[PDB]
């Protein structure tokens, strides 16, 4: 259990959507090309109650996956110590998930 | 077990998990002690602190799809920026300077 707010207003990498959320209520809103680029509006509105967000969680990488796993680029810049993962997920195209994943991302990155 | 989710169980070593530890490509963050200590390393707890949610991975990053010669590529680029008043900053930046050459 964690406050709802807590949940949301915490060290930003560490936070998450609570039920009953909207996504731009914790990563702002959506772009392109920039930041938090993910997600049409349906999935904005709906947050974790969108299905096409469930499908696409068992894309994204664990902690572990995410440290060991893709690539770590750490820079001390003015503003902060920058860290920077380049995690990059494969879905083969014989992957039975392959299709929706596709139609998914197609749809919401811009 | 699809690869984006596997954890470090206790005793093996990273690279017996994700891979040997590269300089500029994937699987370049720890060093010898890192890489041998494993999810024993108190370093490691660390950094996990700056690690991204799932959701802050999926809604925080800038994301790119990427139909390619073996399937669909899907690339997170998560920036953590720790400000320098954090009371671990330095401790992060240490190991930062010690998990990573180029």
């Amino acid at each position: 259990h964690m406050k709802a707010d807590e949940m949301a207003h915490r060290r930003y990498c560490k936070r998450t959507i609570p039920p009953n959320y909207r996504v731009d209520q914790v990563f702002g809103p959506r772009t392109k090309g920039k930041e938090g680029n993910f997600g049409d509006d349906k999935m904005n509105e709906e947050g974790i109650k969108d299905g096409r967000v469930t499908a696409m969680l068992n894309l994204v990488p664990s902690s572990h996956a995410c440290l060991f796993g893709s690539r770590v680029t750490p820079k001390l810049q003015l503003d902060g110590l920058h860290l920077r993962f380049e995690f990059t997920t494969v879905v083969p195209c014989d992957d039975p998930q392959f299709d929706n994943y596709v139609k998914i991302c197609d749809q919401c990155v811009d």
